[PDB]
């Protein structure tokens, strides 16, 4: 989206990394909906592969 | 939300009930965001119950 300048950095790959990273391969994710499900939605999509 | 009336009918718990119903254990659920996270999240509380 244009027009729209956001100052705060992406945390998906940072955590992705960093769950990678503890060597994790079995967790628990607790979500609050009302920030969104955005990063949710990477880590279950990281989930498969 | 109040003032509007949704013709669409939920269909969450046909859903879960046609899941539970074929015996289900493990499975895919692929999924879009263009029409909600709500069915999603109903499939993946059901999914931790």
């Amino acid at each position: 989206h244009p027009f729209v300048i956001q100052m705060r950095p992406d945390l998906k790959g940072a955590l992705l990394s960093l769950i990678e990273y503890y060597q994790w391969d079995k967790f628990a994710y607790l979500y609050d909906s009302d920030r969104g499900l955005s990063t949710l939605q990477a880590v279950l999509d990281s989930a498969a592969e």
